[PDB]
């Protein structure tokens, strides 16, 4: 029953990218499931998600981490602000030549959302459906505000050494990245319209009814813009984090998708 | 506001929280469901059958508080379940008592300026009699094979019943439930559907100062009342009213049908508020 998984590191100009992919006794489908992490998050913060997709989807789902983040290799100096822009020719590129995944579907939480929406761009020829996950479309209070307030809870030891479980000694350029590209002020008026203008495969927009930084702003600039066929799904009760709040019904209607494909 | 570093620990969800009310007459038990996120501060408080309790609602308190995101409050009357004992047999008036009684208590221990009021076959004709009763509170009501007249299928029910309860392996079964108050429970049940004050009895002065919407639920196979009785229930309340007879189902659709009781119970209070679809603005 459980599905395996392997990892597997993937080299880059600046670093080494680590990945660990999942699989079934039996597959449906070569076509595989990438998923990209959140502005904290990485391989081992996607829990047992990843598992649960794979056994539900009989796919093979490929998680990464980000160079600088979790499992793979430190970034020295800070992050772009066109980090999002950039994903889609810097780790996942790697990712992409390295597996060669001449077709592929991908998955992406909070910010990695964003940088999926590009990647289903950038990849048109490629990417076959696209899901995101409490995905920002556009800069707005609530989001700022939800990252001021998380920022102040890091500077307690205790909540700071959560960050470096995950992230090593990496955790104060993680922390700062995130910080630092958002509430800067070229990222005042923000948005992904361009970037979803540009997906053309379907999408599967997933949003907690009571996320934390994501107003109904964020799934309905999701749906609006992208050119393919958009569901979305706001889930009840849930908040910014419905892989680990709400495992069970992410992978059902995440499955439930694919197959309509 | 949390962080994805947060949920590496899960712990579940709904929790509750037990809590005693004080009455003249004794101890009033209750248990209150919550959820992390709230919709709205207005609980839904839960009214319980002839021989029912808290622990007889099972787990629909909690598949309630899940799918509505609200409080859920259920209390056990005194003199039953989990409640102080009453020596006294209840009084004829017990159903027109009740806004008054165990519920005054709790509605004031609570200070419930707001409440969904829910009932279960008798229970329903008192939350009936809330509704009316807290006029400007109440802003929801449901009724659950509640009874809007007595009628000879009542009656003979409950006569079978006094019949079967006889047997120690079914009176055992009610112990189970009241304990040493499974007599005062049984007879208060039999005393009084039976005397002949309940024989013309009407829910029909009641319904008729309940104003606010009202969801009538009642199984097609009840197997103690006709569908006289959601009928007379959805016809005299001068609030709007809505009926689901549900296929199959006898007289516990909460425990026979939870996940469609909740379904249409949520579905309903959601509704409440006007600008949402099945409220006009």
């Amino acid at each position: 029953p459980e599905p395996i998984f392997q990892d597997r590191w993937v080299a880059t100009p600046r670093g080494r990218v680590f990945t660990r992919t999942w699989e079934t006794s039996h597959l449906r489908s070569d076509v595989p499931i990438v998923l990209l992490h959140d502005s904290l998050g990485c391989v081992d913060l996607w829990r047992s998600f990843p598992a649960a997709l794979c056994a539900a989807t009989q796919r093979r789902v490929i998680a990464y981490d980000r160079l600088g983040f979790g499992r793979s290799d430190a970034c020295l100096t800070p992050p772009l602000l066109s980090f999002i822009d950039d994903e889609p020719s810097t780790s996942f590129a790697a990712l992409q030549s390295a597996f060669q995944l001449t077709h592929f579907i991908a998955l992406g939480h909070s910010v990695g959302g964003c940088m999926a929406v590009h990647c289903a761009g950038q990849y048109v020829e490629q990417c076959q459906g696209l899901i995101t996950i409490a995905a920002q479309a556009v800069n707005e209070p609530r989001t700022q505000q939800g990252i001021e307030e998380a920022r102040a809870a890091f500077q307690m030891p205790e909540q700071f050494a959560k960050l470096e479980k995950y992230h090593g000694n990496k955790a104060r350029w993680v922390l700062n990245g995130w910080i630092d590209t958002w509430l800067h002020p070229a990222f005042e008026h923000w948005s992904l319209t361009p970037a979803l203008q540009h997906v053309h495969c379907p999408t599967l927009v997933l949003h907690g009814e009571n996320d934390e930084y994501g107003s109904h702003r964020q799934p309905e600039g999701i749906a609006r813009h992208t050119r393919g066929p958009a569901h979305t799904e706001i889930l009840p009760g849930v908040g910014h984090v419905p892989h680990r709040e709400v495992e069970a019904v992410v992978v059902h209607y995440v499955s439930e998708f694919i197959e309509r494909l």
